[PDB]
């Protein structure tokens, strides 16, 4: 149920778009409390984070975030 207000290409996301993406992940995958201050970046930078980087900013569910983001990137490449 990806919010319709998000551009299909994650690299075009603004910082507020990134926030909306993370909120979606949180409620869609029942993730616990996420520290949104650790994701103050636009889509371009978000897509450059490594699995490890997500891991430091979210020890509990970084892999999920990273995986879902990659699927969107792939899904947009086509």
């Amino acid at each position: 149920q990806l919010p319709p207000s998000l551009p299909s290409d994650p690299r075009l996301w603004s910082r507020e778009d990134v926030l909306v993406f993370l909120r979606f992940c949180v409620r869609e995958f029942d993730l616990p409390k996420l520290d949104f201050d650790l994701f103050q970046m636009n889509g371009k930078r978000l897509c450059l984070l490594t699995r490890a980087d997500f891991g430091h900013r979210c020890p509990g569910a970084g892999d999920v975030l990273h995986n879902v983001l990659q699927m969107l990137i792939i899904e947009s490449h086509s």
